[PDB]
């Protein structure tokens, strides 16, 4: 019941690549953040490379003191570099249309077959396999079938609800589902959208395991340093739980 | 003997642009940045606003305690922008294929139009160059009172010849000139590890620093990192 925080660096990567140098460097991000309290190391490799390289994820690797978290899309490509690196985690966002809800999460049972397989390829490699979803029973469903171990659920609509009653049927959606994985047996992360002043009502639910949190980090840190930014989102989540 | 430092706060808003979110603000960046040591801020804006906004400039231009430099490309729609928001200085530099340094030469016509309807409401106006004589000359033809020399080349130099015929190319650029009356800055590319060189030429009015600052500032913050280029600057000039 301590909630672990992971850490996604891949906005240091966004501002690497704006030019082609070498600074700021993701590697450095991940020793800063794991010793500011930080309990996992996140990176998105897109298809595209857009922010993290493979020259990030093979150093990264060799280089992160706690878990590696490797968020990646469902392809052939992609299933191959997570056995070869061997990530404690693994979890499985969609980047293309055909694999995205229309809310944001991985379409797990369109494609149950597909995720199965894919989870299989990880898991007989020891990878520990996380399916970004919706916090909808029937995508809950799809994911113990696809015999991934945990989930992680799309903190998104919690995050941008304009008004008091959305953000509470928003909050009691994520509520519900959380009990319901668990209740499956699933262990069970959130993450999308977190922040400074918003992360407390999802971080006080009983069932999460661990949130995943990137942007609202990245963009505390450049004004007072990722050490600052990542301990400050640690403590708010220490309080949550009190 | 005194060398300004101008931070450009363009990736600030990469940063932000990313997602649609309202953080992290140029604006914040902008009193972190006057307040460990910069003496103006440099903001973008891009045709494209990739970066920096409208919004950004508009705020920018009441909250700013130092000096406001917008660099910009020269077209008739951001001459008439800087015309409104009136920024202490202006910096004019290529953004399309047809505008490196900007080819003042080339277009030297163009330039002095542009340059004097700045000038007329104002504003102190830089044009972006290489480290070249020619270009040197068409700005003071242009009526230009600032040159910022494109460093880029320098910082990119991969072995050290490459390095020292960068240097002394921006060396006797920044002298010839300042032999022709204009105020010389520099910059694009400088970092905590290339900025002394440059920083020693004596000729130097302004270092306009960016990327490097906020590459450093995500790591240690932004203010620290302002501060520290800061100091390297004086010390170069010890
Ligand atoms: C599955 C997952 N969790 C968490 C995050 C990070 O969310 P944010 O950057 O909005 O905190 C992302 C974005 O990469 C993601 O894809
Ligand atoms: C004219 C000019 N000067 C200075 C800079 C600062 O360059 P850097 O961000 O590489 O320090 C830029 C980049 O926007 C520029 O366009």
């Amino acid at each position: 019941a301590d909630l672990l925080l992971g850490v996604n660096i891949d906005h240091i990567a966004t501002l690497r690549n704006a030019r082609g140098t070498i600074y700021p460097d993701p590697v450095q991000a991940a020793f800063i953040a794991e010793q500011a309290g930080a309990d996992g190391i996140t990176v998105h490799l897109r298809e595209d490379r857009r922010h993290i390289t493979d020259r990030d994820v093979r150093i990264l690797r060799q280089t992160i003191q706690t878990r590696m978290n490797l968020e990646m899309a469902v392809t052939d490509e992609m299933v191959d570099i997570a056995c070869d690196i061997k990530p404690h985690f693994c979890c499985l966002v969609p980047e293309k249309r055909q694999e995205v809800t229309t809310e944001g999460g991985l379409d797990v049972a369109g494609q149950v077959d597909k995720m199965t397989l894919a989870v299989g390829r990880l898991a007989d490699v020891g990878i520990l396999v996380s399916l970004f979803i919706d916090a909808d029973f029937r995508q809950i469903d799809a994911a113990v079938a696809a015999g991934a171990p945990y989930i992680e659920i799309h903190t998104g609509a919690y995050a941008d609800a304009s008004t008091v009653l959305e953000r509470q049927a928003e909050l009691m959606r994520i509520a519900k589902a959380a009990t319901y994985a668990a209740g499956k047996g699933l262990k069970v992360n959130a993450g999308h959208g977190l922040t400074y002043h918003n992360v407390q009502p999802i971080a006080a639910l009983p069932e999460m395991h661990e949130l995943n949190i990137g942007h609202a980090i990245i963009g505390q840190a450049v004004m007072t340093g990722l050490a600052a930014a990542v301990t400050d989102m640690k403590v708010l989540m220490r309080e949550a739980r009190r």
